[PDB]
């Protein structure tokens, strides 16, 4: 079947059934709550049974996605019990566009063959970014049953990123860069926490955003500051305030990249055996 879930009642059960399936479930949980917090980007949860789901999706409102090749706020998060009914789901018109640039994102990486499934059906091609899932070592104990090194307080504090500044979030985030992406970070910097470590000058440095699943996100440091663990500040503090609302601290690393994943280790933050997955999805 297909329901819209409406009202806070029924996303509110969808919060708690989600917290079962943890962390693989975690992409999907984290959108929910911030959805239970204001809904701020504007997104409906869509399930194939209530409330006995197999597949939840998270989507935007068709009327945003005016914009076929805004593959930023084309995205949808995903997590399903049955891999016959995720795809059966997924081939609804109205639950996914794929006439659309679009990202799923996911932290269940065996939805990887029903996407490829539904690329043959619905015309469309794929390229799959897999990162590794770090989740808190706090948020691990409370779900699923550490400190920077010190800089000099007079020559960095402690601030957020002003909307006026998220042009130099998006110039140096290695899949932004361009004027959709600044727009997906203003609305991130407008909607929700984020830290930055402001340098001598009184501009931010190194900064710390959170998107709209409430992962830590878009992490970066300004090129003539780097090497200084500075970023390693601006995601403790982020993680710490996460911690303090009650919300999961989590993120995600290239593997490639050992300089966060030590960072990672520093702030006991613990790979998973979900990973992270985002499929970039366009028509052929």
């Amino acid at each position: 079947g297909m329901f819209l879930l409406q009202g806070a009642q029924m996303l509110q059960m969808l919060e708690k059934s989600l917290r079962k399936s943890l962390p693989m479930s975690l992409k999907v949980y984290g959108t929910v709550m911030h959805m239970n917090h204001g809904n701020p980007f504007n997104l409906k949860a869509l399930v194939d049974k209530w409330p006995d789901f197999q597949t939840v999706v998270i989507r935007p409102q068709e009327q945003d996605m005016k914009d076929d090749l805004d593959h930023y706020t084309n995205t949808y998060h995903v997590y399903s019990e049955d891999l016959k009914n995720c795809q059966e789901f997924l081939d609804l018109p109205e639950v996914i566009n794929w006439k659309q640039h679009l990202q799923i994102q996911s932290t269940q990486s065996s939805l990887n063959e029903v996407i490829q499934n539904l690329a043959a059906t619905k015309s469309f091609k794929v390229k799959r970014s897999k990162n590794i899932l770090y989740m808190a070592s706090e948020t691990i104990k409370e779900l699923t049953p550490g400190k920077p090194k010190a800089i000099d307080p007079e020559m960095f504090k402690l601030s957020s990123v002003d909307p006026s500044h998220a042009a130099v979030v998006n110039r140096f985030w290695l899949f932004g860069g361009n004027e959709r992406s600044l727009r997906f970070i203003e609305r991130c910097i407008q909607s929700f926490p984020n830290f930055c470590l402001l340098g001598p000058e009184g501009t931010p440095v190194s900064w710390s955003l959170m998107d709209q699943t409430g992962e830590m996100r878009m992490a970066g440091t300004l090129p003539e500051y780097r090497a200084q663990g500075l970023v390693t500040h601006a995601i403790y503090q982020q993680a710490q305030c996460l911690l303090k609302r009650g919300f999961p601290v989590y993120s995600h690393v290239d593997p490639k990249n050992q300089i966060m994943q030590k960072m990672s280790q520093s702030l006991n933050h613990v790979p998973m055996p979900s990973d992270w997955n985002q499929w970039n999805c366009e028509p052929l």
